[PDB]
């Protein structure tokens, strides 16, 4: 019957896969350009709906599990699983000590790799703030490579396949095995060395025999499926965060005097990072803006529904995008340049473009861990700013992300080096 427009390309064996697995920001923009606000691409056996701009995104936004179900949106997932407002506080002073932590070591000056630093961050702040401080001082480097790991085995074959002989995907079930390890070797670790956290109570229930219900293997799994949602996307903000400050110095100036401004009235961490730090916010709404950490979001229709004269279809594959709704022209003058004055209360592009302003979703499946994202990239940099000074290592324009993944992560080199203050 009937065909929706199709992007031009993807003749490769998976249709436009492999363009997909090389370059997907390329791909969607020309979907884009080519189509509209409604174009499709192939992705192996699996047509794409792509939509774009406000009219096709509201669409797909305030549509409802009944209509579109992200349950079996992502495939590469399987293999890898196998906040209160009150509590906020708290977890803005657990982020502090875990960035002391993790820099008491830096010394006067020296050099370090984004990439490896905010993913083993991310790791501590995580595990401590949604497992308990107990568990994260059981974890060392380890559990962050390992953890790694599994974000390096999203390659976009898992939408032929999850279980595809490949080094990737051999590299994801070897680490999951290893996290089981470490947990198991934690969980053996309190029987002989007894504040308690998540793992001291799913350790204690029990099964209808008298023996423990959940195996490691079990616990591990909650634990991924817990941490799995913040940590690629706060380590990947956190790094273009601090990589947009040294790129724009003006920024950077604007924001250092302000932190010491507002510290100046002798509160901590845990009180400023739950109010307003406004050039810092506006930054990393920049920065998320044009580095949003989920450059595609996926759904699976269930029902026949209609988009500007364009059918869709129950089993349909169904997508939005916050890497190429955040640039249309349009809705964000000068799309391609870092502009945080375009989020002071003036312009407000962000609350304005309700529909294409996505890099945290929107309307029914807003980001419930965006107050807590946004008070984590608050307490990282109230901390690494007024303890030391941060210049590029590298030529700024070489700072680029590795989107040969679903999950999308800083390429290296992303040398930085610092100097206290
Ligand atoms: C900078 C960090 C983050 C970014 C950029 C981000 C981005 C997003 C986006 C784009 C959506 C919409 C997804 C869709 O419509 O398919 C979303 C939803 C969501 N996020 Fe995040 N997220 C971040 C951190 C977190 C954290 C830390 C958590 C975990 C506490 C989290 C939990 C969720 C949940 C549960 C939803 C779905 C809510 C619902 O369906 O009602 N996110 N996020
Ligand atoms: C579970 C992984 C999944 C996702 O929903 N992640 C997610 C992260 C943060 N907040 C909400 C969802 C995904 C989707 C596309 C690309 C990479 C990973």
């Amino acid at each position: 019957a009937v065909a929706l427009p199709r992007v031009s390309g993807g003749h490769d064996e998976h249709g436009h896969l492999e363009e997909f697995r090389t370059d997907p920001i390329g791909l969607m923009q020309r979907v884009r350009d080519e189509l509209g606000d409604v174009g499709t691409f192939q992705l192996a056996g699996k047509q794409v709906v792509l939509l774009s701009g406000s009219h096709a995104n509201e669409f797909f936004f305030r549509a409802g599990d009944d209509d579109l179900d992200q349950a079996k949106a992502y495939p590469f997932m399987t293999p890898i699983f196998g906040l209160r407002g009150e509590q906020m506080k708290g977890h803005a002073a657990t982020i502090e000590d875990q960035v002391r932590r993790m820099i008491a070591d830096w010394g006067e000056a020296g050099e370090i790799d984004l990439l490896d630093f905010f993913a083993e961050l991310t790791i501590y702040t995580s595990s401590a703030c949604l497992i308990g401080k107990k568990f994260r001082d059981q974890l060392d480097g380890r559990f962050a490579k390992l953890y790694h790991e599994l974000e390096r085995g999203t390659d976009p074959l898992a939408y032929v396949d999850p279980y595809l002989p490949i080094e990737s995907f051999r590299r994801r079930d070897e680490a999951r095995n290893g996290l089981v390890a470490l947990v198991a070797d934690i969980m053996n670790g309190r029987i002989a060395n007894p504040d308690r956290d998540m793992l001291d109570v799913l350790i204690a229930v029990k099964a209808e025999t008298g023996t423990p219900r959940f195996s490691a293997d079990e616990i591990t799994g909650m634990f991924i499926s817990m941490m799995f949602a913040g940590h690629h996307t706060s380590s990947g903000t956190a790094s273009w965060t601090l990589i947009e400050l040294m790129r724009h110095r003006d920024a950077y100036a604007a924001v250092i005097d302000e932190l010491d401004e507002l510290y100046g009235d002798g509160r901590s961490v845990s009180f400023h990072a739950l109010r307003q730090i406004p050039q810092l916010e506006n930054v990393l709404k920049e920065t998320l803006r044009l580095h949003p950490p989920l450059i595609i979001l996926m759904r699976v229709a269930k029902g026949e529904f209609e988009v500007q004269g364009h059918r869709i279809h129950e089993g349909d594959l169904v997508a939005a995008s916050p890497a190429i709704s955040n640039r249309i022209p349009e809705d964000f003058p000068d799309p391609h340049d870092f502009v945080p004055a375009r989020y002071e209360q003036p312009r407000q592009e962000d609350l304005l473009n309700r529909w294409t302003w996505i890099p945290f979703g929107a309307g029914r499946h807003r980001c419930v861990g965006a107050a807590f994202a946004i008070m984590q990239i608050k307490a990282i940099f109230s901390v690494l700013l007024r303890e030391y000074e941060f210049e590029m290592a590298q030529p700024p324009e070489s700072y680029r992300n590795d989107h040969s993944k679903m999950v999308v992560q800083l390429a290296q080199p992303a040398a930085v080096r610092y100097r206290r203050r």
